[PDB]
């Protein structure tokens, strides 16, 4: 039933949203064809459960969306990515009565949401965060400012930590859901980027932010916890879209080097060539096994997880940057697609914690 | 699967891993390894039910082999390479001819091994010169052959030669011989980096007459039955080299939280907690191709994923074992420990089967398709 | 001597040529703060030999220009790497009277030169080039295009192959002097590129280009042999760029990992951090004195040139792709450097003959 | 002078040495015939200063020396490296009233010397030893033990660590000349090893070793200082150790591939097979430029290049070996050829004169000083 899945969103991703992923790009602005594709079929959320009009797809389908969507857009791929990404802490941890004002309009497509744990001082070092919510009679009032925040301006939920006791350390954190229009809450100007162009990357600012005493995430002080779990069954998805990006590049070289001919036959002919595509192949495939298998074991119930999204994204690094070798000259022009593989490759090692970050969860997993 | 894997590693670890060093130091057979496998009923679990055997499927087997070459790599051959001497038997192999052979094999009372380089057809496979010429209701086989795993200790042998010349790989032929056939002999065994107990022998054949009914399947079939036999088999040197680097982890990881510099375990500093890291996920990588692969042969290209599966895992054994030698430090180049015999084990998952560059061979063909 | 020489080049690129590479970079256009910083201060072409007015400076102290110009702006170390690629040829094989048409204007910094071999359908097989060369009287006409020619529309000069005798192969092409002022000369649209994006890559096409019969280089029937001699003189300061690039991208990844503190201490004082820290400035230096071994024996009269090249832009992309990483979140974005380096890094493992050309080239010499 | 010395040197070495090195190896005996000829033809200790009647050779011609041993036997090389490493302490620091007792017998080829500062306890933390030196009247007493001793046993002179006094840390140790005759001084079992098998490594132990005023090498509390000058000296030398054992790989390698037929051509007229074999010669040649760079500027008057050169060129010779194995195929994995011991011999030069991950520390330090 995933084979049916992976044709159905490998049709959708090839006629509605490879044709703009040189445009996404070029003029850094977002995939508002992918966003509507995606919204319009289902595919922009398949995680949410049944319970809140979600298609409650299983864990591996999740990463073969994301996978198939980053294969020829990794902004595109960043819509369903962290919309699961937004959403993850709400799901494990949330009320009902929380989860049915957010779930709903993200399982329709009506809503993006994202992720704002980050802050300039505070990016691998989370607990070491400044943003403060304190109480005020029913209310919590927030205070302070995110940074990284992908599809800032685009959402209209954001699943954010700030400390609510600061004598606590990382059992001092909690977690609230901001909606987009709430008093005080607003939206800073994006970066500019290697790669992801399209995708809104932006500062958030928080000055006397007064929300609902019901947007808090499980009881004040297990918002890191949260933070942790959401990871836990995120990385994988990371993992997925590195191996999406990787499949696209090796796509695109095979298809170029057995027609571009030089010395009187395809470059593909040439040993050295046809060595550099079984390897990319090689750990494409090792890649993608380990993270449907990380995907299955979260579902189900550190290592895996980080194995996963590190290895697949070390994976996406070398293979882009091959495939741009195998197109010789025209691999170093926006003419062809391979060049902004190359540079959204890139991201995949570093957000969703830095593979040097993933290699701290995993020595701490084989060493305990 | 688990309780397969559990069941297997205390065998392993009680039966096999105290004689490891032994077998290498000595250069001599796994015999205790054997007698635990064969009593145990470990030794061929591939053989199907029809013949006595397990009729495990393919994943099981891999765990199996796998497990046993986490301690010894020699004695992993035994179960490795019963499955690579029979396999075309079973694939090809009419029920007359299989009913002979596979009951020995699968009781183990009989290990198989499978015939088919020369000094001069390696990788090139199908230049072999050994013949098989047709004598009333017998074929009269006159050649040699080399780099032969387990020669002098198997019963039966799966033997490749030439019965047409001209034909190219259409005219070879695939045999069942048995080591008690006249005009059978072994020659004298190898001496290697590694793997070191498993005897590896020339074998010649001189005049030697065996019945008509020990061809398997069709004449001038043997080179593609050869051909299917490695889209079976490589996934288990794969998991051969899974369970090598995954031994080489698991000491490296014992002793660097055991063995103290500058006032802590070596495993405190990061470069060593991330070469660790390393070490690990590479094995995980690895070991679920190598189920993946053996999982898809099972079921009927997988001509590119099982020569991914035993590419890429014994690339990995590689730089595992070698980062194990490293992380023990002066103790890890010595023969007091382990991990310098897995690094010279390691070394030969990347050559037989079909050398690594020949898997690259296999994966780019299928890719270019 | 060349510690003197490093100390002026490096002044000079920290001062005048390191403040525009950013907007050289995101403006796509070219770098012609560091054109007049560089023909002023005469760092523009010092290989020129004396005789025209050149410094006549040894292949090392020319690396090591091209290196501390790389190590700040890629595209600007094309001044001089190029004007070297665009002259050599003639230096090697071209008679007085052509030489004193060209070089003194090139050593003076009046007249930038252009290399023009490639062609859509001759890239890696150059000899399979298609533009053409036929005696008229005393002239030559050309006809035909080239494509990837860096620096075109700024060059004065080019030295162009084309095909004298189309029967005699690799032995039927000729090399010739083209001036920017010749009739039916025209340059092309300029390429959009993954990095040295200020360094315009330029078509070319000669419609009728009738030029002077003093414009052959060397005699006819020797064009290929020169574009040989050619990448034998050149290649080492493509690596000599590529090595320039690395220490820059590991310049900025020490400064900024000893000032960035996360868990309360510089990132820097991560082992992990430490170890990478030292595998890049190890290989760096590796490829440095590889390169300048390659520009020493060169002068003095392929494996050496080859390695030489290879290595450094294979250590160069690495380390560059390490900068990144080292940097988080910042290496991604363009408010740093490292980004812009690593694009830049990219394009020295394919130009002046690609890093799989340059093992043919290694392995022939082994093997021969 | 180099061009004439490289030649010069490398006949020596094929004419008297590469015959024995597969012996060497096999029956792990000392290589005595290289020893003979590299004494006899004045190669042993080449670095040794004119004016203890040594040659005063400049320690780039030092490397060339070792590395062309190294090129067809590691073993051997360890007779001009350690020579080498157990007198630079002694030249940079001792007294002439020292240098005068030990150089002339090491410089004419009468003395080995030996480097003795690794415990079982103080490995990559050598500061922690725990031999011990107490003044009597004017001589010395020493008491305690030293592991890991290449040509123990066969050397004549010991540069020995010791701590004179515990309560000072590294300031407290102290380094001393001990001869074999020495009365309480004796020689321990050697190591089994992966490689350099035919090199002596051995236990040393110190009870009641009494030995002249004379015997120490510079100021009390100054040894530790003097052992870190000492591989600042040397770490290039076993730079140049693993280039000349890549360089020998990949020679062979070369010579093999173009004349190992298999379908139909060389085996080195695949696209594949180049292109290692370029990538190969490619870090070979980087590894010996910065040796060379290294110890020219050792020479001078090199923390962070002296560790790179030695971590650099020791990793290649890693992978170069590795690979040489590969491309014999089967033979390679044999003892019928050198590549085999080659790539046993690599791995000890990313361990010995500090391990690689302790060359990253030296060298991360100086970056982030
Ligand atoms: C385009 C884009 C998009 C997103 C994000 C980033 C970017 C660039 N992120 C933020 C991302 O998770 C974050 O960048 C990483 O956690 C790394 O943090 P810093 O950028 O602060 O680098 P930081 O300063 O933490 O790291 C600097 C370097 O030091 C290394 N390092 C740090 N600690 C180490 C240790 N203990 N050991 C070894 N090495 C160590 C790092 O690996 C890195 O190489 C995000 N965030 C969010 O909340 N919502 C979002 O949607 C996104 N999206
Ligand atoms: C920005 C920029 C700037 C310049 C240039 C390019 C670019 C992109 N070049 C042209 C450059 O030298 C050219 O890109 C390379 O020679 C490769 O040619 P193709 O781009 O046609 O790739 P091509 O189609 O040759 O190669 C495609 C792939 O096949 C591989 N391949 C080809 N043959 C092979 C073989 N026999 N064995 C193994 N692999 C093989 C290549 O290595 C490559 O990975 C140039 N030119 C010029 O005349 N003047 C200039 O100034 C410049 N400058
Ligand atoms: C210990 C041991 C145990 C066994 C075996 C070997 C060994 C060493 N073998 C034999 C093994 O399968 C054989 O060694 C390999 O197929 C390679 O053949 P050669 O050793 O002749 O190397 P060969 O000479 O073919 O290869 C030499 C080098 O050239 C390379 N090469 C060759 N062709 C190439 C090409 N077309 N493109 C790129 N590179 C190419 C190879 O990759 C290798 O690097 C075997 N056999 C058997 O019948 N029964 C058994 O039980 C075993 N077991
Ligand atoms: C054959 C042979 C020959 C010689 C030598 C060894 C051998 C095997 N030696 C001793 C050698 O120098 C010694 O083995 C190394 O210094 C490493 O010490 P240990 O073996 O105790 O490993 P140790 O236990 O120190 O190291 C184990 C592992 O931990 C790592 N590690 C340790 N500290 C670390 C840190 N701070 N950060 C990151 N990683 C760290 C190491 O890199 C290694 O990977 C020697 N000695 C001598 O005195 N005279 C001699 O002639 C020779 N000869």
């Amino acid at each position: 039933e995933h084979i049916a899945l992976r044709e159905a969103i490998r049709a959708l991703a090839e006629k509605e949203i490879a044709p703009y992923a040189a445009e996404v790009d070029e003029k850094a602005r977002f995939p508002e064809e992918a966003l509507a594709a995606l919204n319009s079929s289902g595919f922009s959320a398949i995680h949410v459960p049944e319970e809140y009009g979600g298609q409650g797809a299983d864990s591996v389908a999740t990463c073969i969306v994301i996978e198939e969507v980053a294969r020829v857009d990794c902004s595109a791929s960043l819509i369903p990515a962290v919309n699961k990404l937004g959403t993850m802490g709400l799901i494990l941890r949330g009320s009902e009565e929380l989860k049915k004002q957010v779930l709903p309009a993200v399982a329709s497509g009506e809503a993006m949401a994202s992720y704002a744990l980050s802050e300039r001082e505070a990016g691998s070092d989370a607990a070491s965060m400044r943003t403060r919510a304190v109480a005020d009679g029913d209310d919590w009032i927030l205070n302070g400012s995110k940074c990284w925040i992908t599809n800032g301006g685009k959402s209209t939920w954001y699943t954010v930590m700030a400390v609510t006791d600061p004598d606590k350390g990382a059992n001092g954190i909690s977690a609230f859901m901001v909606h987009k229009d709430d008093e005080g809450f607003t939206v800073g100007p994006k970066e500019r980027k290697l790669g992801i162009k399209g995708s809104p990357t932006t500062e958030l600012y928080f000055e006397n932010c007064r929300i609902p005493g019901d947007r808090i995430i499980g009881e004040p002080g297990t918002g890191f916890k949260t933070a942790l779990a959401t990871l836990d069954h995120t990385r994988p998805t990371i993992g997925a879209q590195a191996v999406g990006i990787a499949q696209g590049a090796l796509d695109a070289a095979i298809a170029y080097t057995k027609e571009r001919k030089q010395f009187g036959r395809p470059v593909s002919d040439n040993q050295g060539v046809q060595f550099m595509l079984a390897d990319m192949a090689m750990k494409i495939e090792a890649a993608r096994l380990m993270v449907y298998s990380a995907a299955a074991r979260a579902e189900r119930g550190g290592f895996i997880s980080a194995a996963s999204k590190c290895f697949a994204s070390d994976v996406a690094m070398e293979v882009t940057t091959d495939a741009v070798q195998l197109f010789g000259g025209y691999g170093y022009t926006q003419d062809f697609p391979v060049e902004r593989m190359m540079r959204d490759a890139k991201i995949t090692q570093i957000y969703e914690g830095t593979n040097q970050i993933q290699r701290v969860v995993m020595s701490r997993a084989l060493l305990r």
